[PDB]
């Protein structure tokens, strides 16, 4: 549908937008590329390890790379969304949202193809936890946006996509990823990449805050459902959890080898944490 | 609509697809920020000026302004189109154009708030002929691609966003730009700006190139097509150039001022060689 006016024509753009300041930043901090990431330590790391090591390490591998390519796919709608209601400060701080994501299927693909297993079908660590949240919820609620911007559509994606998948889920997986790899010394190309992740990734959730603060500023009763959407894929979160903690308590040879004890019932009390916080991030009034 | 699957957990990325180096070339090609432009000598030059020689800049501003802020909100759907046939590296690509085309609303909405102009409202110099483009044809064409992307409909979008709007009235208008205030010693940090947004131009329209070649390469009857379609909006790119013309032939001021032959029959066969060049692009067989 037709355009009924420009808002860089009619006047400028609203240099003090909390979007604006975000997208601002993201341009400065937003300068890595995966492409100059030496993986080659990884490559022999990865070659050194025993079958049995091997596997431990590729179900948190198979959750990222598959969850970077649906964020990155299933960020549009937002970009859409709010591009038709005319707010130009989050469409342009979303375009960097959409390009970092990018990097981030990138940065995973390129480590997936530098260690050998590029070839190798991951998909076998996704239990029906995983699908229902990524193959399943996140785009269902994205997609939402096409046909019905609502507040509470818009609260939904955010909440699906910002507060769970990236605010609970990705930060967990990162969180568990330094606290086994490097405790290892394994791995460090993978590591500076993550490392990069977990820096734009606080971006993407501040967007999220606003977006859901913005909306719940307008009438209260929206907090409820906040509340309500959390508490939904919260079973499919720990569900997920519960099922890599179960491959992790089965392949146990790698804590051996490289000394680790790693301890699951703190991993799953810092989703929980995650859960929480990002809960406590959002007011009522 | 769910995903059935995830290229990077199958397989990865395909390092030789086209898009994906074009993606590569964007990030190494792509640092520049416009917030980094000093703008206090645009300032100062635009001060300068007599309200005759004011106007005499504000006509292809005002287009510039609306097209980069009009291509930001109206890429999204081939993004989509795209996303939705698997296309990864092309997605991939595509958020570096869309986050382009989000510093180039910037860039020019910067040099506006400089300059002293961003409380006016430059609306005014649209005609019918760039209001059918901008308003009605490019949204139209782009917009249709969330319903309907059958080759036709994908080479309509590239054909009026890539090789019109960007190919020929954005080439040739940096041209013009370069060839009138570069002469007069004016607006330099518009001009480092528009050096910058004419680089990242030329993968936009690699990117139309290869959309629309490997469309007609399935069936070359799409040719006839793409032709058609370049020629139907000929007349609306013309209409808004001897608009143009004709503002820039009743306020020549500025030419005698700086001592500028802005010779409007050289312009206007650029404007026909950019249109002529971009169909030479494209191969019937
Ligand atoms: C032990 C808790 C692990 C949570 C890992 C989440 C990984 C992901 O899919 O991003
Ligand atoms: C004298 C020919 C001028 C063509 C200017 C196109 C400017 C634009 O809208 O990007
Ligand atoms: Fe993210
Ligand atoms: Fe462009
Ligand atoms: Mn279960
Ligand atoms: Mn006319
Ligand atoms: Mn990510
Ligand atoms: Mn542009």
């Amino acid at each position: 549908v037709h355009h009924d006016g420009f808002q860089t024509v009619k006047a400028t753009i609203d240099w003090e937008h909390p979007m604006f300041k975000l997208y601002e930043k993201a341009k400065r901090n937003g300068k890595w590329n995966p492409a100059d990431i030496d993986f080659s330590q990884d490559q022999k790391d990865f070659a050194s390890l025993t079958s049995e090591e091997k596997i431990s390490a590729l179900p948190l591998v198979a959750g990222f790379s598959a969850g970077e390519e649906a964020v990155t796919l299933d960020i549009l709608p937002m970009a859409h969304a709010l591009a038709r209601q005319g707010r130009l400060e989050d469409v342009l701080f979303l375009t960097t949202f959409m390009h970092d994501e990018a990097k981030h299927v990138e940065m995973f693909s390129r480590w997936q193809q530098a260690v050998g297993i590029g070839q190798m079908d991951l998909s076998v660590f996704h239990n029906d936890h995983y699908k229902r949240i990524f193959y399943e919820a996140l785009p269902e609620a994205m997609n939402r946006l096409y046909a019905d911007d609502s507040p509470e559509a818009v609260i939904r994606a955010a909440t699906v996509y910002n507060m769970i998948v990236e605010g609970t889920l990705f930060e967990s997986g990162y969180y568990t990823f330094r606290q086994i790899y490097k405790k290892a010394g394994l791995f460090p190309g993978l590591l500076q990449g993550i490392d990069y992740l977990n820096m734009d990734e606080g971006r993407h959730i501040q967007f999220g805050i606003y977006t859901i603060q913005r909306i719940v500023n307008e009438d209260e009763r929206y907090y409820e459902l906040f509340i309500r959407y959390m508490d939904e894929l919260w079973p499919h979160v720990i569900g997920y959890v519960d099922y890599l903690t179960e491959l992790g308590k089965r392949q146990q040879q790698l804590a051996r080898t490289y000394a680790l004890e790693i301890d699951y019932d703190l991993l799953r009390h810092y989703v929980i944490k995650q859960f929480n916080l990002r809960k406590k991030q959002i007011s009522r009034t």
